[PDB]
């Protein structure tokens, strides 16, 4: 990993502070604005969706993309959360109670093992079930998500290629003829983040990023994409 | 099915002549402009990328979207087309040489029953086995279309449910937070289709438009004007 102190400039602009990992999978190669906080280890909050969501697909307690979560009845305060929805929405919408009722139904003893099995940070499943990647003891690095999310990528995880496929289906944010991004921002705690990667005709572009949340993630992170010309 | 003449109008504005097919998934309902036309069947030529990718991928000729498709060495009139291509971006450029390598590969044989048991179109073969969907004799309609991406969405389709997940992936066109396309543009010698469907968060909207071909960017935007129109986009 190559340290390039130039990015601090656009967490500076909004006065905060983050790290932004980037990883050229041709050039097999890392950069990031701040070595150190790219292995500093947080709460992985909303970017756990995403081992959540390929545990529950391979253990059948989601079918597939189209099954359906009904909503439970209970008005809570974020106004999309309170219908119905599948994979996709949930992704797109951040629904935490879906991905709490997952969390159960896998139950603690199935997810511990799957953690161990994807090598997803310190694999710690302290807490609740249904709350430790927001409250309790799992810890996970901007550079173990890139570790994790090229595993995705190339199918190489512990699970059914078809688990895969269709996690990686649900992450799709944005695409447009230049570039294709497969990420999603979520409702986090004091840090953010934002992980995923963006697909190029000739390449592929990991990131991960995070922030000291005092709405700009998104928008830091492709201003120093647009600084490397993976976008424009 | 109800035919709505008022999109006569999208095609008129810029002096043209074609048929838009709607389907919605949801309320299970077609639209259309020209009833008649929209049954009219024709030379599927690019749009046939789609059934061709499947069985090609069915059949191991593909293994996987990564892949690479070594270039020939001869230097065709398109630029995009004179290098290396993996699935992925063979749709996008619409590389027709790709397509004709899978069609050789599948053999006439192969093709033939593959196609019968998609019901696609007139399952016609008749012609070169690497050319046949833009020179000689198979034949399909907008209508026809539309029920052949419906079981694609659905993994309806008798080949692997991988197969169909990985085309629908390389499908991927556009997508925002409002909505996703899976829809190919591709070079078509006669006449110009666009066929694919809209994602939203709710439902599903089938769409395949055909038009006659001026004298050579007509094809998304007629199509999008609609679909405007119809408050499926903004």
């Amino acid at each position: 990993w190559q340290e390039n102190k130039s990015w601090n400039a656009h967490f500076t602009e909004h006065k905060s502070q983050g790290v932004v990992v980037l990883w050229n999978e041709n050039k097999q190669q890392g950069f990031t604005n701040n070595l150190k906080r790219a292995n500093q280890a947080f709460l992985p909050a909303s970017t756990f969706k995403i081992p959540n969501s390929l545990i529950a697909l391979d253990l059948g307690v989601v079918k597939d993309e189209h099954q359906v979560f009904k909503w439970d009845g209970q008005t809570r305060d974020i106004a999309t959360w309170n219908r119905d929805h599948n994979l996709i929405t949930a992704m797109k919408y951040s629904v935490v109670p879906v991905y709490q009722e997952f969390a159960r139904q896998i139950g603690e003893a199935r997810m511990s093992k799957m953690l161990h099995a994807f090598d997803y940070g310190n694999e710690d499943i302290s807490g609740n079930v249904d709350s430790f990647w927001l409250d309790g003891g799992i810890r996970i690095s901007a550079t173990e998500q890139i570790s994790f999310l090229r595993k995705l990528y190339h199918n190489k995880l512990h699970v059914s290629e078809r688990s895969q496929r269709i996690v990686k289906q649900a992450m799709l944010t944005e695409a447009n003829g230049d570039y294709i991004i497969r990420a999603k921002t979520g409702y986090d705690t004091k840090i953010g983040w934002w992980v995923g990667w963006v697909e190029l005709d000739d390449n592929v572009w990991f990131f991960a990023m995070n922030m000291d949340m005092p709405g700009l993630r998104q928008a830091i992170t492709k201003e120093v994409l647009k600084q490397e010309k993976i976008i424009p």
